[PDB]
């Protein structure tokens, strides 16, 4: 089996490490779990069944039963934690954003390609069953040429602990704003914004309150979404040319609607677990599949999520939150 | 009775005659119609029960019959009709744009002011019911302080003549986009922007076909719209604040359904006409009322769309298709 490694014991880590004890056994096994100290992470361990539990990620890092390691961290932990797991010879999916700038990401991406290790952005929403079926609607040229694409996730997150915090690298881009940047660059074919316009507002905890984007593409089409902390949006994303609309329903960042032309298509997750604590957490699967495939095909990157790609995602946030004035210690 | 005159015999002058003639009787009279000859006229006037026809504007100014002139011209014969209007002492209902650049709505607004005459643009998506209850949402502060408005208009309109003309100031803004920019002014207090930022692209026939815009409103609220005469969009418009989101349902430009927090109303539109030109034109009721309403009070315009905020999304339209290098006769 794929033996995977969990790093950090926080609610993510939980849905996750949920989600891959529900997959075939003779396909995926958790093996070990890191904590920052060894009680949070034994209780883990038997809370998950867990065989092996360990008071450091380092620890996590060195054990030679580890294949794969899961970085379930907190958005400035990744980058170290990664860095860790690469070191010692590990396949790394790292939980989304990758890093807080640019310069993380290329630096995790660097260590990864240098050590000819495989290395993918836990962007989950790419492996949903209904966005396949987007880009297969993209591919198959049914919507004609293409025009423009929309994008919006916002919530009121202002008692969410950890999402408004700016020690924690919160705010509305680097929680939510991800998800459109990436809807945005999937339905575009990955390619480079050739400008980006931004409005937004600051939160009074230091991070980013809601923030509008406008990003032109070459060919002549554009998308823009808009983000938010504290507004509720409909939380929908569309792309639309001459013969029509292609939408995914909210919740669009793990959706399991897509209408394409009016014609409504559902894609039901799968049955286990139920009581994640995130929304559609079991769809986290998705994913867990496919870091397996390609591992499987000795692959060093996901096609699906190509680590260049992560980089331009990166760019385009950090590019997005200092036109703003939003700076973290890291920049 | 409002005694009107209809100037000019196209579809929209069909839709708003019948209209006017659901109404009741002791209020609303259709007393004249004009073409640019007479036998239009004559056959418009027998069709739809109008006592009085002419082959030209002139002749419907210099009536004494009429007390208020219904402008249906396409977009760039409004001006020359409405200012033969105001200078026969005629109140005056302008389609909308009322004028193809700020400079026409300005020359308008300073002769009816200068007049003393009633002017209004008939943006009559602001009458609907369900714009009337949006307003009072937000008079009630029901969202919480505000945070960003969402608008967007597209339908594949290439085969509609007029939409795509240059010669007639078709294009995604002035068809569609007046809607969006509409919209987003309503809900942010008539408000000058303090900044705006364009994408789009161009159409074969001269005119523009996709238009994103991002406003600056002051006290850090921003709003966005897309237009397109080729791509089918959501057609739906938003406003959203720190307790939630309220939302005009397709078709926003002419609305009957309000979705305040989950929470939905429907407000259906007058039984009677049906089968008209454009969808739901029996919402034009509202619009007439309106006009009788102020005329009764002796207001020389309307609260709901002043003079004052025809001009500025004017101002605010033709900058948006500047910054994109579109351009007519008129600028
Ligand atoms: O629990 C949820 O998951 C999302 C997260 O904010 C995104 O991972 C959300 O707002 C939920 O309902
Ligand atoms: O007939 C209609 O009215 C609208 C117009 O384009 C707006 O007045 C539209 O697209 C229809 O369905």
């Amino acid at each position: 089996a794929l033996r995977w490694g969990i790093v950090s014991v926080g609610l993510i880590s939980s849905d996750f490490t949920a989600v891959l004890q529900t997959l075939p056994r003779s396909e995926h096994q958790v093996v070990a779990v890191a904590a920052r100290d060894l009680s949070r992470a034994k209780e883990f361990a038997q809370k998950h069944d867990i065989p092996k539990a360990y008071g450091s990620y380092e620890e996590l890092a060195k054990d030679p039963n580890v294949e794969v390691a899961y970085v379930g961290t907190q958005h400035p932990q990744h980058k170290a934690a990664v860095m860790l797991c690469l070191a010692a010879g590990k396949a790394v999916l790292c939980e989304k954003p990758m890093g807080v700038n640019a310069a993380e990401v290329r630096e995790m991406v660097t260590e990864a390609r240098s050590r000819g290790l495989f290395l993918m952005e836990a962007i989950w929403t790419r492996f949903f069953p209904a966005s396949e079926a987007l880009r297969s609607v993209l591919a198959q040229g049914t919507l004609g040429d293409l025009r423009v694409a929309r994008a919006e996730f916002g919530k009121n997150l202002t008692h969410v602990p950890r999402a408004v915090d700016w020690a924690q690298a919160g705010g509305a881009l680097l929680d939510l704003g991800i998800y459109c940047v990436q809807f945005i660059s999937m339905v575009f074919g990955g390619q480079k914004p050739e400008k980006i316009s931004v409005m937004g507002r600051r939160h009074e905890t230091g991070v980013d309150d809601t923030v509008t984007v406008l990003l032109q593409y070459p060919g002549e089409v554009h998308g823009s979404f808009t983000c938010s902390i504290t507004a509720q949006l409909s939380n929908t994303a569309s792309v639309s040319g001459t013969k029509g609309m292609a939408q995914l329903l909210n919740p669009c960042w793990c959706p399991t609607e897509l209408v394409v032309k009016g014609e409504h298509k559902e894609f039901l997750l799968p049955p286990v677990p139920k009581n994640c604590n995130f929304d559609n957490g079991a769809g986290m699967s998705y994913e867990a599949k496919h870091v397996r495939e390609c591992l499987r095909k000795g692959l060093k990157e996901s096609p699906v999520i190509p680590l260049v790609e992560s980089e331009l995602l990166a760019d385009i946030l950090e590019e997005v939150r200092r036109a703003i004035g939003v700076t973290f210690p890291q920049d």
